[PDB]
């Protein structure tokens, strides 16, 4: 039951892109799932997951994009 | 029954990007999760996550963009 | 149940971004789900998440975007 | 039953930004979820999150954006 | 039921790339899942992950992209 359907049907500067970028330091850990003595974890990271000292998302979704997730458990 | 759908039909300066960072020291940690004696952790992320210690996000969803989630447990 | 739709159908300086950033310590932790002895956490994150020290979001949703979140359990 | 619908149908300086950002100190954590002790916590967060110590944004929902979330349990 | 479809029919500077970076030090994780005397850990990671000192991500998904994931289990 989990779906995910995606559909783009298609019949100057655009989207230029400039960084510049002058670090020290640098600790990026980006996407991270962590358990200490934890019995029952669940995660779910979907998408675009854009991440450190210098973090640029120039039109992540130009077309069509879907994410469905289920996360989680029965007992 | 989580569904996500995403449809898109077709039939200067325009999306430009500039950026300049300078950075000594920088700790970026983006999506996380910890847990410490934790029983029982139901996570869940989605969708476009831009982090960091300079974070741009230019026209993220031009189209059709559908995050779906279900999250959570039976018992 | 769960359902997201996103439909887009389509028949000078525009969206242009400047950004200039000096930082000297910078500490970003973006989504983060934290559990210390915790039994039963269930967390959602869902859409753009532009976090740190410079965060930009330009023109996020130009097309059609939706979000659909069932977060939560049953006993 | 949590549906989510977004349709957007589409038969000088337009949307310029200009940031500059100077920080000596910056400490962001942006979405955060943190139990401890605690027994049965539900959390959800949607749409769009720009936080940090220059946060801007600039035509967040220039189409059709629809959020839709049912957080919560059962007993 | 887990299901992910996509589908694209189709019948001056365009997505330009500029990025300078000058790192003395960086340390990237990117995704990570640790457990320390954790029981039972279930984790799922879907889409463009774009990590590190100096992250971009241009034009992510510019046809159709669907991410569909049911993380979890029954007992």
């Amino acid at each position: 039951g989990v779906v995910a359907a995606a559909e783009k049907t298609k019949q100057t500067k655009e989207g230029v892109l400039y960084v510049g970028s002058k670090t020290k330091e640098g600790v990026v850990h980006g996407v991270a799932t962590v358990a200490e003595k934890t019995k029952e974890q669940v995660t779910n990271v979907g998408g675009a997951v854009v991440t450190g000292v210098t973090a640029v998302a120039q039109k992540t979704v130009e077309g069509a994009g879907s994410i469905a997730a289920a996360t989680g458990f029965v007992k």
